[PDB]
């Protein structure tokens, strides 16, 4: 079959291209994923990782763990009720985010069926020539042809994929992928990794924990969340710790072995041990160029594994592009949409436009959560001669009462103090993802500290700060910090 | 007794502008206020309106009423406990809230002690000549002189007081103020008025109500919150409905007597009758001049009765300033306090600067809340030729699972469709109010609808809907609403 359009991959970057291309431009699109629904074996499918086994079910769950904090805090503002009949029952939350993920699933499936001229086909997509991609069984590719379907234009978008250290007992750990399909909550549990998958599952693995049970966190470096403000590193580690998770720092399993009862014995580097019912590996995700047959077309690849692309998401090789995590940049949905979308108006509008990956907001859903957008004050001083830090960090009011006296919020403003321009804007605590939206609007707009602190707060907010902050905290002059 | 500014009232704008002329402008400063600490007699306190009786302590009400729903909503997320055992401890709220307000008097006292020049007096402030403020024992004229101030520049920040109707059995009702120190928690209460403070306070009732209870909110006019997007009007009085609110539209008390047991009767205009355990009344609220004595100065007051001002603060007598609510504008309190920051960078900064009253985010703290920044599209489509309208409205998924379906997100963005400006955006949904504050910021620095729909969204979030909006939904032309363009 001929397309002007075949999408490797029906997730967010690719189901934003494929729709775009054949809704706004009127052009006749292919789209292959493995999988019409969520879960074992290949866990993403139809709707991409983020709706399958990342953003949406790991919100839900994040959700879902918050309530252990809201019911412990409704005390403080006199709620009463049996503490001891309190049960986190984690099967009644698996239950309600795999409907809420086959619900997403289902409407994606009518999405192709009442859409015309963007089809769906089942099965292993790969490149058998420039312009014919195969459709096989398996990832095997002596798998069966299930079709081969002719593109003037091929886009991959295959996302990426959990990354597995070559350790001992590696087959007795599991990834996100199967944290999503735990039937029961480990007691224990070591969330192996510094980055936000391993921050947000060690916070859910808290709430819903059976009794006298321990999660813990191991991370090889000495602060966990690189790429973050290092304020909001340290302040999320005690705020984690001040709820009950092992924050291990400097510390990675050098093998997994079975006690005789089935729990997980880790051997660390440092020859601590610790007994877990779950490891959950957390320390990378790889872009999913293996199964792609690449090596038929030529596609030039990092040694990474990425698909090499220009600012306009092009391969080296005309008519094949590549967008979202297989790029292997900023792994976010919101940025393979956009990329998606930009492609699409470059290739079939004639309106060229390629997507910006700097000032995009983004977000942790730790507990409390981080909201983020542009860069790190180390990152300023060594691009800008001068930077102002802006910073205000206080136990909200709430709070106190609340009983949750460990939760600081914090509001950091980096700027180009030479003309006041903001080059970053960090926040920790509730609301934090949620605020930074419209603040990566400001920073879109080249919003100065002065745009910040004579815009009128919204009070009582969290937000208020942002625009409370009139003088520097302190300074980098050429690369140095003052204060 | 000689001071660069004297300022009447140790509220919002006056401690701003108080404690910037002393910090900034190495300026000598006099605050007056009638009390040190919140609640009866006068309730506002040093800290003012908002810190005693206002934001502060509502948020704190409004946050512990917020665990009604997430108790419920819990078990869609799993969490299990005996439902029968719940119950909500208004004495544990009201204590909680006290010990918080009473911790930021204290603060307050700390900044007035551990800060030179800044100098607290105690006690009821009122102009005697352009020059000279008399601090006496009480509100009445005739009392003690406690204190006589020179005065180079005196600020008027004596903020706003509730507004009582004139009804028979007035006397059996509340205002906000004493509803913040009820001992119980009504079982049955009548919240008067469409506004924020009742909407809110509904919200708190509804809350901590006993079993058996129900909370009764009634306006005089067709539908709640006048100067609000009309969708997120219709929406809140649904969400509101939704959890157990009984909104009474079209209708206003006539008056108010005590039944025998202590409860109240109340008769409306029409006819209608409820007995409750508490009438409050938020009806309004109306600027404190009458106590400052400002006939003795010729200060010149409004139609309504605020102090007439310029755009910086201006009294027709020099030397005399008044921000915040004294001015019966718009009664916030980071207006006030941006007030008082511009009169002191001009008066002592030399370095002038006024208010913008336009593009002011603001919030009510309503269940669900809304945010809101600038014109609401009716509003709008009068000054504009081509108005836009960009709408997303829908139950948020975690609003599926919880089991409050009646939770839809109302994002609206009105633009001026000519070039694109943003005009407003109005929100109503878990978290508007934390959103709508960086929208302020987009909307000082002119964001047109592009500068929102290129941005890339941070996901899951429901702040996100504000720029996944490229179409509109509808349009004003001259005036007249229509689906398409001409
Ligand atoms: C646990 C977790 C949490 C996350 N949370 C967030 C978050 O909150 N916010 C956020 O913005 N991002 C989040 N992300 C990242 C986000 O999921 C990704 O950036 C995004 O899904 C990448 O989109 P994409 O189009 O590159 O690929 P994907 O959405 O991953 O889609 C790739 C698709 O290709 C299919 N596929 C692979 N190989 C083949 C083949 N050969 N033939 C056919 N189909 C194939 C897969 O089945 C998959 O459906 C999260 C990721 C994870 C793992
Ligand atoms: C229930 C309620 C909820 C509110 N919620 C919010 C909210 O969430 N967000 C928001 O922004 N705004 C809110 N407001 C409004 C906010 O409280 C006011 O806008 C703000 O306090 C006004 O500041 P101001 O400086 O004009 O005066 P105030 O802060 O009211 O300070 C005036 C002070 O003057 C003193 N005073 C009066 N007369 C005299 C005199 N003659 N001599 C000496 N002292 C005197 C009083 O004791 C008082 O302390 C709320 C108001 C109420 C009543
Ligand atoms: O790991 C993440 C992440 C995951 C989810 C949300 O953020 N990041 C992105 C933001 N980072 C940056 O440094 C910004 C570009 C400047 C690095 C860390
Ligand atoms: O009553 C309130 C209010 C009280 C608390 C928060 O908002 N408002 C603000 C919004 N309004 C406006 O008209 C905006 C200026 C345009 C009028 C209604
Ligand atoms: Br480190
Ligand atoms: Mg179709
Ligand atoms: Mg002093």
């Amino acid at each position: 079959k001929a397309f002007d359009l075949v999408v490797i991959g029906a997730g967010s970057g690719g189901l934003e291209a494929g729709w775009n291309a054949a809704t706004l431009y009127g052009k006749r699109v292919a789209v292959v994923d493995v999988q019409t629904s969520h879960g074992p074996p290949f866990y993403a499918a139809l709707g991409g990782t983020c709706v399958n086994v990342g953003c949406v079910p790991k919100k839900l769950m994040v959700t879902g763990a918050q309530y252990m904090d809201h019911l412990r805090e409704s005390a403080g503002f006199g709620w009463e009720f049996d503490g001891s009949s309190v049960k986190a029952n984690w099967k009644k939350l698996i239950a309600a985010k795999n409907e809420a993920v086959l619900d997403i699933n289902k409407s994606y499936e009518g999405m192709f069926n009442d859409t015309e001229g963007l089809d769906f086909f089942l099965g292993w997509g790969s490149l058998e020539s420039k312009n014919v991609v195969v459709v096989r069984e398996t990832a095997d590719p002596k798998s069966a042809v299930k079709e081969r379907l002719q593109a003037d234009h091929i886009l991959l978008a295959t996302g990426s994929w959990p990354q597995m250290p070559a350790i001992p007992g590696i087959e007795h750990c599991i990834s996100s992928n199967e944290a999503f399909y735990l039937p029961e909550p480990p007691r224990r549990v070591l969330t192996v990794g510094g980055g936000f998958i391993s921050v947000e599952f060690a916070g859910i693995f808290n709430a819903y924990k059976p009794p006298g049970g321990k999660v813990t966190l191991c991370y090889r470096n000495n602060l966990i969340l690189r790429g973050f403000d290092e304020t909001i590193r340290e302040e999320v580690t005690k705020q984690l710790t001040a709820n009950g998770i092992e924050i291990m720092t400097n510390e990675n399993p050098a093998k997994v072995s079975l006690n005789t009862d089935g729990s997980k014995h880790v051997t660390f580097e440092s020859g601590k041990t610790l007994d877990v019912d779950v490891v959950m590996m957390a320390i990378g995700r790889i872009p999913r160029t293996n199964d792609l047959q690449l090596g038929n077309v030529g596609v030039k690849l990092t040694p990474k594994g990425g698909v090499q692309v220009d600012e306009f998401s092009r391969t080296n090789v005309p008519n094949i592009y590549a967008i979202g995590d297989i790029t292997d940049r900023l792994m976010l949905t919101p940025v393979a949409i956009n990329e998606g979308a930009a492609l699409v108006d470059t290739v079939f509008g004639n309106k060229p436009r390629k997507t910006d990956h700097t000032r995009v907001a983004s977000a942790v859903f730790s507990i409390p959560p981080i909201g983020t957008c542009g860069l790190i004050e180390e990152v300023a001083a060594k691009e800008f001669e001068k930077v102002a830090v802006y910073m205000s960090s206080f136990t909200p009011l709430m709070h106190n009462i609340s009983g949750s006296k460990y939760k600081k919020f914090v509001a950091k403003i980096v700027t180009n103090h030479s003309d006041g321009t903001v080059l970053g804007v960090h926040l920790l605590g509730d609301g934090a993802p949620e605020i930074i939206q419209a603040v990566g609007v400001c920073l879109r707009l080249n919003a100065k500290i002065s745009d910040f602190y004579n815009t009128i707060g919204v009070h009582p907010t969290s937000a208020e700060e942002l625009c409370s902050m009139r003088t520097p905290s302190y300074y980098y002059v050429k690369g140095e910090k003052m204060e």
